[PDB]
DNA sequence: CCTGACTCG
DNA sequence: TGCGAGTCAGG
């Protein structure tokens, strides 16, 4: 733990080498419009700390950041790229991202800072971010010499760790996954996050006003039916009303008490009408709390845009997630909630929203590898069965007899015996190897799969059945986004990606480009990979996200 | 902060 | 006793 570096007062030529480890430090978890608090550069010529005020106003440094021929190794280059966009600076030339490298090597390690990645290779000449900045109300940027040393140590670690990580990825056949898929995707997600999605706040606020009135009415109806006021949003208080006051059957308990889950309340409808009202209330209350109030809280007022963060190194299957706000769980399944999407509008006048979704991509992937309310329920049966639902679960979902449920499942595998063999085989392989893989060589380790405990082992077995299929579908749409943006640029279209929702891409564009997108977007998505079955994509466009159906 | 609710693929 | 996610109010 003894490391020389220069705390620089100005940028010099030797800091602008054609290969460097670069650290552009943003301390806040949400990096949109967040302060850059320090910069570090490590290259052949040495180690350097720079003050942001200095470096980011220096024309040669800004030029270097933006020069794609000056290669930078980083950790979480998307965080830096976006933070720099908010500072009006383009970052190009990122050739290695240690966060994504660590994630591919083992998504279970949950690597979220350089220190945690460093530990994978017994590197310890660097501290955890939390140890440096502290947490919660105590979180603060430390004294410059302490900050400077930390950033340098992080850069130095990225510098030394690149080779060992690349070598391990190659040994796993994951080097191309990193360099040709995840890393190019990171720059594309950076663009999407910075672009944001415009919100119609006038419409959203009016929806909220009307929703409050409706909640009040439903609320009073429930109190009338129950014969008492109580907090409906407390499962504990609700349980007392349902199972003690009204004396309804107790169908399920959890560790804290009586279950009031939606599945349970639906099953209680033959006993008391109040349960349907409560389900409605809890639906409405989530709309109001999360998709009206919560969404308005994160709208940037001057532009009316919301800027999500797509976490690229979180899920265990290779999917993305979306936070603050989550734009991947906006309501669509019931018309009442679906109307929320009318509030998501194009960012320019005379533009339109365009949405394209793969149809049953996971089921097509499985076929390749293995060789309205009714239809909504039928989807859960299809995915449920292939992913290992039991007769109990299926019976409970269709409210049918366990005997009947067992016959459906038997008959299902009768129709698709190759799916059956595959699921048996993939489980045995996971037990032998200790991991499963996707089409593009993404990996998930499953060390619980030989467990002597039934529950623990069974969960791992079902991960073996599910992760390769869900993860392959993730691999595919990731490749489609890369291929799609290349085509957009090639044709000089103004259209651009706004969102990915697992098997869906959401774009905005001038109305004039709608005809071209109707051909281009589905073509690119369908051709991202060639399976033994065709990939099918549906697409629609309209004045709001709601109308793009 | 955890649990159980509602939300999506 | 299908799987992958995030946010919220209540306690
Ligand atoms: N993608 C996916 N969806 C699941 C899973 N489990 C339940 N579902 C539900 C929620 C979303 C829905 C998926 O829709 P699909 O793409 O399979 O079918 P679709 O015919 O294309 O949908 P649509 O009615 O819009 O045309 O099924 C799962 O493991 N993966």
């Amino acid at each position: 733990a003894k490391m020389a570096f220069t705390l620089a007062d100005r940028v010099t030529e030797e800091m602008l080498a054609d290969k460097a480890a670069l650290v552009v430090e943003v301390v806040e978890e949400n990096y949109h419009d967040a302060p850059i608090v320090g910069i570090a550069v490590v290259n052949e010529h040495g180690r350097f700390f720079l003050r942001p005020e200095t470096a980011l106003a220096d024309p040669q440094f800004v030029a270097w950041l933006g020069d794609e021929t000056k290669k930078k190794s980083m950790f979480d280059s998307k965080r830096a790229a976006v933070a720099l966009k908010w500072k009006g600076i383009e970052l190009c030339g990122v050739s290695f991202d240690l966060l994504l490298a660590a994630y591919l090597l083992d998504p279970a390690q949950g690597v979220d800072d350089v220190a945690a990645a460093a530990k994978m290779k017994q590197y310890e000449a660097v501290r955890p971010d939390e140890a440096v900045y502290g947490k919660g109300a105590k979180r603060a940027v430390p004294d410059e010499p302490v900050l400077a040393e930390h950033l340098v140590r992080k850069a130095a670690a990225i510098w030394e760790l690149e080779r060992p990580f690349l070598d391990e990825l190659r040994r796993n056949e994951q080097d191309r996954l990193l360099v040709e898929l995840e890393q190019p995707l990171s720059s594309i997600l950076a663009e999407m996050e910075f672009a944001g999605v415009k919100v119609d706040t006038k419409r959203l606020e009016q929806m909220g006003k009307e929703l409050a009135e409706q909640l009040g009415t439903v609320e009073q109806r429930i109190y009338e039916l129950a014969g008492q006021e109580f907090n409906i949003n407390s499962p504990k208080q609700l349980g007392v009303i349902l199972f003690e006051k009204l004396q309804l059957p107790v169908l399920k308990k959890t560790k804290t008490g009586y279950s009031t889950s939606a599945d349970v309340l639906e099953k209680l409808a033959p006993y008391h009408e109040i349960v349907e009202n409560i389900l409605h209330y809890r639906q409405l209350g989530k709309l109001q709390s999360t998709y009206i109030e919560g969404l308005l809280k994160v709208v940037r007022p001057a532009t009316k845009k919301v800027h999500t963060i797509f976490n690229q190194a979180l899920t265990q299957t290779g999917r993305l997630s979306s936070t603050e706000p989550n734009l991947q769980n906006i309501p669509i399944r019931l018309e009442e909630g679906r109307k929320i999407r009318q509030a998501f509008v194009p960012s320019e006048s005379d533009w339109l929203i365009f949405a394209a979704d793969y149809s049953q991509i996971e089921l097509r992937v499985l076929a390749h590898i293995a060789e309205p309310n009714m239809r909504r329920q039928a989807k859960a049966v299809n995915y449920g069965i292939v992913y290992g639902i039991s007769d109990y679960g299926l019976a409970q979902n269709l409210n049918i007899s366990r005997k009947e449920a067992a016959e459906f499942i038997e008959r299902y595998f009768e129709s698709f015996p190759g799916v059956k063999r595959y699921m048996e085989n993939i489980v045995q392989e996971a037990k032998q190897k200790g991991y499963v893989t996707t089409l593009l060589h993404r990996r998930r380790y499953l060390p619980d799969i030989t467990s002597r405990n039934f529950n623990v082992r069974s969960f791992a077995e079902r991960m073996a059945m599910n992760t390769p299929i869900q993860g392959s579908a993730a691999d595919i749409i990731k490749k489609a986004m890369i291929d799609l943006n290349a085509r957009l640029k090639e044709e000089r279209l103004q259209a651009h990606l706004l969102l990915q929702v697992h098997d869906e891409l959401i774009l905005e564009a001038p109305k004039e480009e709608m005809e071209r997108l109707c051909r281009l977007v589905p073509e690119v998505m369908e051709q991202a990979v060639t399976l033994r079955v065709p990939l099918k994509v549906d697409y629609h466009y309209g004045s709001t996200w709601y109308d793009a159906k």
